């Protein structure tokens, strides 16, 4: 597509979709083409930034294949099977798509990565262009502090969270393993091999912090991320489709971030 | 005794002896006057500030009645049994004692007790002035935040630290479960009472952090103690010393800092 | 009022209004009775909780008369002037007022002076629970760190913020300068009186971070509040509207949290 | 050398020189040979080791070709004028060199350069470990968060610091600029140039804290260095000496690091 590149939102009534219309909203390459929610929407009809204070001119739609026809690329967090539906619709349409969608098994997988032989598809299990680049930068830290030095991943989120530690600590955790080429789960010398462990803070509302912790005689380096609100995955999500704009392929936020 | 104050340190040559000799030497209404150690030590003879860059003109000795008579107030963080020697010297000498020394039992604390009645003595847990700061604001801060707020007691420390939670961190739990009306060991609503957990972090050579953090929808209150050596106990030793000069009884930190 | 206690929020669209909405659904002594917006409004006969999630049956009206007569408070954070108008009909239909309107001179103080002898009024600054409780353990901390300690504010805001340093942050420093006998605006020695200074930081969007720490050889203690969203300062207000239930008077947030 | 190999310690009874000394005792590839001070020194003739509760069996000498006849490298953080001194007997006796000493001019620099021809040396304005990790880790994280991103160097130091930022900041600064294409020294939206500002904290005895900041909407990147004492350089120093073993050339810790 021609810049302005023209984003529909899937799922655009909850709470990944408002903050997605303004990331949209916010990014001056994009503009806002379509807005899709389920037939049972209370929100059908209503502008798609009613909620976020945006006269965005688009009223959310069930009207998948009309959304499509007049849109560049799909932006969608929303659940497994409805992502696959928008899937094959996309590539009927010759629209990409920036899925964030999350919890897909081995034969969700593989449907992704045969629609990305016909369209352009960024899929990552997180948009965060921190968190990515957090990631990343993780395993060139640990490689030097491979000897030495008392590793911690400490994270704090909200009181109701159930999984402990969260999938973003437990990445963390997988990087640093790797980089100190090992399988994840006293005085640490100059020349012992570098230790992993990890501190968990359930309290309040807290979007979400991770630190991870590398400690010796003397110092501490600290790497830290910290969610305010969910326009961090927002905004990666619309980094994505711009990059992946005139593009055929399965791609992920470490293509999308310039990154190995 | 007239200004300036003659203190004698014991244990001159351990770790909490070498730096309250400079926390003599930073306050200037105190002079080093003695410097103990018992008959073994390698160190007899030196100067007290010798491991410290100072010339104090005292020699670490093993006289304790010399040293005793030539001073006003012992300043002791070594073990309960020599402590509990020198308090009884302390007595017959007229000279005041602070008792960093931790361990005792009830016949120590008694024997604490009875030599209050003819000396002046403060003896407490911690002697950082921040420390016990905190534990007095911590009352206040948890009876206003008694409901809606989730409580987390966060502590880091050295890799090869024993006790999990610290002292310090108990103590800091003990002091919020009794504001709340509670004994120490979902959604948090607005009326309902705010609760109580603690997270360890065990790494390189931390000297000590404790934050308490309360959290609630939309905001988080942190209050929080970072040691950078053991100067903090030892300058809080020192000002117990100037606030205890002229008088006879036995006073803890509280009574030094006019809390309560 | 009996409870439940019908709370009317004003400004109901912008976003205090809207945090308002959620704080008076979140605590279960209090529900909502009306919603009020001016005449241009574009949100008129829209559901108050139609922005966020939820259902409210109450339309957002402009008809101030019949909601305050429906209502047992109002909870308004606008403008001085709108403000002001409200408060004439609150006296009229003994509505108690929650102000946290900011920006009045003398004569709006005046008139809020006036009519708390004939309602129930909370007028504070700042709505947050936990700033508020801040400003009170400043003064304790102040006072016994009230030599040889360095002081600083430190603050976060979001980019565009035009005053630095914050309001709050003057406030912080007002109270610690207030606490040391001394008027706002080398290396410090135990019995040297403590100093203060202000470091400012303007980055993203960030809602507001304030750290007032005191510093001197060996230790550092940090009073910290963090503020995620309005939320805060919503929910703060709806606990004075809940307090001052029954009352009629001036008062302010200290009396809300039952400090000094 | 064979290992273990022998670390000779220039300016031993100064603060650098007492943190060698540990360094070397705690890295088991390394043995203490010799410690040096000049002929006024005060210790001249205790054990190297005598301040840090270490018997090393090595008395702190002046006669340089003595040390260095028996040693395989010289760590030196001096000053100028007696590490080029140092340099020149390194030089004749084919002894390595790790200098820590910072302030050199150009012709300072010149006779460094023209020794390493000749024998091992690694020399860095920094040796911290952690440190020097930040800087290479900076440019990668400032390529990636070029647009969007409000980006903050934050320090903390000792009152009396008379540089403001310190150069560890500056050179952070440099990093950064350098990696946005920039020369060093509103709202920032998606596609802006993110931009770099200065906050220094000057607040009791902080050996030094300095944080890198990251800010957009919605999230915040940290990286943090936090220095609880001069082992961090010490450390640094003697990784160093046993890196550059074996080898003539001259290098910096980003070739001991194994970085670029």
């Amino acid at each position: 597509g021609m810049i302005p590149l023209k984003i529909a939102i899937a799922g655009a009534n909850g709470r990944m979709g408002r903050v997605l219309v303004e990331a949209v909203n916010n990014h001056p390459d994009t503009v806002l083409s379509g807005a899709l929610e389920h037939s049972g929407s209370e929100a059908l009809g209503l502008d798609a930034g009613y909620a976020v204070g945006l006269k965005t001119g688009i009223a959310i739609s069930d009207d998948v294949d009309a959304v499509l026809a007049q849109s560049d690329v799909l932006i969608d967090f929303t659940r497994p099977e409805p992502t696959l539906k928008h899937l094959q619709k996309c590539v009927e349409k010759q629209v990409n798509i920036i899925i964030g969608t999350t919890g897909f098994d081995d034969a969700g997988k593989a449907a992704i990565r045969a629609a990305a032989e016909k369209t352009g598809i960024v899929f990552a299990a997180n948009f965060s262009v921190g968190v990515n680049l957090t990631f990343h930068i993780l395993d060139t830290v640990a490689r030097v502090l491979n000897e030495g030095y008392d590793i911690e991943i400490i994270e704090g989120h909200h009181r109701h969270k159930v999984d402990a530690p969260s999938g973003t600590a437990l990445r963390m955790g997988e990087v640093i393993a790797g980089a100190l080429g090992r399988d994840l789960k006293g005085h640490t010398g100059p020349r012992d091999p570098s230790t992993i462990g990890f501190a968990t803070v359930r309290a309040g509302d807290i979007v979400g912090d991770h630190t991870a912790l590398f400690a010796t005689d003397g110092e501490r380096v600290e790497i830290t991320h910290k969610a305010g609100s969910r326009m961090t995955f927002a905004a990666g999500a619309v980094r994505a489709a711009v990059w992946v704009n005139g593009k055929t392929g399965l791609y992920d936020m470490q293509d999308v971030l310039g990154l190995n």
